[PDB]
């Protein structure tokens, strides 16, 4: 069996003051902190009782720094705890002794207990006794002051009871050290009126006055401004950082332009890096389609130009001129993981604040897997990670199922975000939708319109605009255009 | 701000099932502790003819979750907004449910300023 | 494939008496009990043989209570059934061994077998037989003499041919206990002509005249007027006790008004005692609901007042006038059996004549299961029961489902019992349904119509009057309103 509790008289006890710790006899007498002593050698002796009055438990000292400890000590013992049931307050100490000590300080009238096994088991000995200590209105824990015990009141805390928790802040290691010539004072400081807290993600709107300052002059309301069509900018007041565009419309090759012509720019007039996935196409492909439209000319769409500007220099001249200044970038290829990595690498490694996906549609390989419907939003969301995780800016275009209902999409019809592909991982994840819609046999087969169909950042949508193609130039042009 | 946002501690089934055992922590804390607790909860997607752009009004029925917040809430505040329309920025509220009155139904609208950012008050009946 | 069955002398078998339980040794010859020993221990062996003489199948036992079954023991077991093909009188008995025990008594010349999974698979072991059974002219169930053997015969009797069956009633477990010492003539005034009983439900009109005179002055042809609407009355004639009244309707509270105070009436103005579980809100909340309707202000929807009757002693005044005749109680809450059993003991402790029971449609508590249409249905059946089985008046309230179909509940809508919640229980069930609309957007935003869904005492259905909303003084109030 287990260590009998010690008999008080049976080991030669006495209620003696600590005349070491400056706790006084009458203290130690009603806590339970008396002085036995058997077999020769005087022991210190903590008697630990449950809320009921009975003593289930004893902790022994002996002069050198030992210990004994008698009874069945249970994962929720707490020093003092039968003297107190309910209470405006109660200070929770380290150890015994500094658990006397505020008992001193007080003249024993107000609440005090110590941590069973204190130290190391805070979060056990404290949530084990939840209902205990709420049966006050605060607990103030009166910890350690140094590493291990500033954890235990962290530790503590977080197992206690919701806004009851202030933590006690003392000169020296413990509220003993204090009473032992020094501030008592400081102790009573702290027992009336202590500091209230852990807060780990809770923050005063107060304390962030820097951190908004800061932010406001660090991130950019106007971001990156869509070009051809002040409209576009106007409601959606650009592309920023981090959002996630994206563009779609009917059989718009008209979308395809439309999203290299902001490539283009941004990666020239402004000072940004593009990084390119056009999955359609190849390299080569996109970056002729680039050079061309940047000199305003339908260059792969000519035998007759392709020759002329390889031998006339011309090439070697508009190529430097376009691409030598390390702004564009593009993956090239020949699965879903393995895409979004490489993008990632644009954005990390190469650094480029804009990655154009070319065609979400296009999802590929890891095949054993049903619907597109499921899979696009997986990556959807990945995608949208990539995006507010790193900053960048990912441009997506997405194109769209064929009606069922009358008119199609080269006979203009509207888009809604109804309308939309996918099974609502874009139609949510995306931060600005701009559609382009084209009645590619009618008044102005070349006129195309911008509804924004979503803008987070503005929730101004709608009719944005128009823009007319340049079949000539290769230019979505902006038009003169409304009611 | 936003129900929806379930996180952390992933290996576990259905936000339908989870929205529900969060909803309750939620009104207990409310109730047992009297502070006011507004959620704002979004809605899922019909599937029926006129989206939420197109103003379609939004039931209990139409609600989310899976009958925890249907249930633990105690009153349900709806705002409807047909943003392709007559007034884009009209927005009508439903009064949803309010068990401390069980006075219920159309209860007003506002008016969006795109302009002082502001869901201003509207004259507005049949 | 399946445990062969045990030849006789491949084990050791012997047609031995079984000292321990009176049966002679003769007796376990003719009913096929042996006694085999394999493999070292000495095991009792009950073989099973079809009406066709082969054994089907063997029930083997051990000292220590273990068994072992060989051959394929069908649904349709019978130990004994071998024996018998006809005769006036068949002894049915729980196991094995008080089948030869009724063998005995008998010196083994009339018909007695055993239940082949007996105690629990009473039910379908004997329907599994009805043909075997009706061979004979009548059945004696001698089944076990305790909580589930009395279960067993009740299962068995449901299942058994016709007024053939008749229960046996022994002085101690069973069969067997009776003849190891004790009552051996007991067993056989039971095995001729013992009880005959299973009318547990059939009762002959004779048999019933006092039932139906204390009926005739006990309740009421005009049982319980509706309030607030001759109408509900004139076409229902009121609201009889063992009915089950519906209240339902769009999203009125209006509906919860209703109710409230018809609450009211029958508990102040008629002397029933009203019983209100109002699983909505609280039952403070509820209590100070009737108060204010009783004195005709919007008591909680009102600081002013609150603090002013709580002062001025017109609380205390108030609330012993309407309460202080112990006439209205309330379950107060935080599953459907669990509910079902407080509303009982309303009725048949504290002997409240009415039950309000608001809001069907929650359920609550005993999760894992499917449709709330067909559970609502389950709960409903109960409550008719206890409605019926009680004579206690139970109005239940319950909400709508919401159309799809053009105009909405508050455009006034009516309603009909296809436009009903449930899947059928409460469509079917409940007595008289009252069904209120309100079109609160239009010419009467106040104005409410009362149909009369259904009512079988009368069946005179239909528009039956109107009401008005005074947002005022927070009643029903009775209006003129027609063509």
């Amino acid at each position: 069996m287990t260590y009998n509790v010690w008999n008080f008289g049976e080991s030669n006890g006495r209620y003696s003051a600590l005349t070491a710790r400056g706790i006084s006899k009458e203290t130690c007498q009603k806590a339970g902190y008396w002085i036995a002593k058997v077999d020769g050698v005087m022991y210190q002796v903590a008697d630990y009782r449950d809320q009921n009055g009975n003593i289930v438990s004893q902790k022994v000292r002996d002069k050198d720094k030992n210990f004994k400890t008698t009874g069945s000590h249970k994962s929720d013992a707490l020093f003092g705890k039968h003297l107190w049931n309910g209470g405006k307050k109660i200070v929770v100490t380290e150890g015994e002794i500094d658990m006397l000590t505020v008992m001193e300080l007080q003249d024993c009238k107000y609440p005090v207990v110590s941590l069973g096994h204190g130290a190391s088991a805070a979060k056990k000995t404290c949530a084990a006794n939840y209902e205990y200590f709420d049966q006050f209105e605060q607990i103030i824990l009166m910890f350690d002051m140094d590493e291990a015990g500033r954890k235990a009141v962290e530790e503590a805390a977080q197992v206690l009871p919701a806004g009851k928790v202030r933590v006690a802040v003392l000169p020296c290691k413990d509220a003993n050290e204090c009473h032992l010539n020094g501030h008592d004072r400081e102790i009573m400081e702290q027992v009336w009126n202590a500091g209230p807290w852990i807060p780990d993600g809770v923050v005063s709107a107060l304390s962030l006055r820097e951190r908004i300052r800061e932010h406001l002059s660090s991130e950019e309301s106007v971001g990156l401004l869509f070009s051809g069509c002040t409209g576009i900018n106007d409601k959606t007041l650009g592309a920023r950082g981090g959002e996630v565009i994206m563009v779609t419309s009917g059989s718009g090759m008209v979308m395809s332009t439309f999203v290299r012509q902001q490539a283009l720019q941004w990666g020239t007039a402004m000072g940004k890096k593009v990084g390119l996935a056009m999955l359609e196409e190849s390299v080569e492909e996109t970056a002729e389609d680039l050079i061309g439209l940047h000199n305003r000319v339908r260059l792969r769409q000519s035998d007759s130009l392709k020759r002329e500007i390889i031998e006339n220099g011309k090439f070697d001249q508009w190529f430097d001129e376009l691409f030598g200044n390390d702004t564009f970038h593009l993956y090239d290829s020949f699965e879903t993981d393995r895409l979004l990595a490489k993008l990632a690498y644009m954005r990390s490694g190469l650094g480029c604040d804009v990655i154009i996906l070319d065609h979400i549609s296009i999802v590929v390989s890891a095949s054993g897997e049903s619907d597109e419907r499921k899979m696009i939003d997986n990556l959807m969301t990945k995608l949208k990670g990539f995006a507010k995780s790193t900053g960048v800016v990912l441009v997506v275009i997405c194109h769209l199922k064929n009606p069922d209902k009358g008119k199609a999409h080269e006979e203009g019809r509207p888009v809604s975000i109804t309308d939309l592909r996918g099974s609502g991982a874009l139609r949510q994840l995306s931060d600005t939708i701009i559609a382009l819609e084209r009645n590619q046999q009618g008044d102005m087969p070349n006129l195309v319109l911008v509804r924004i169909l979503k803008c987070r950042f503005t929730g101004d949508t709608g009719i944005a605009g128009y823009m007319e193609y340049n079949k000539e130039t290769g230019w979505l042009e902006p038009s003169s255009y409304s009611g």
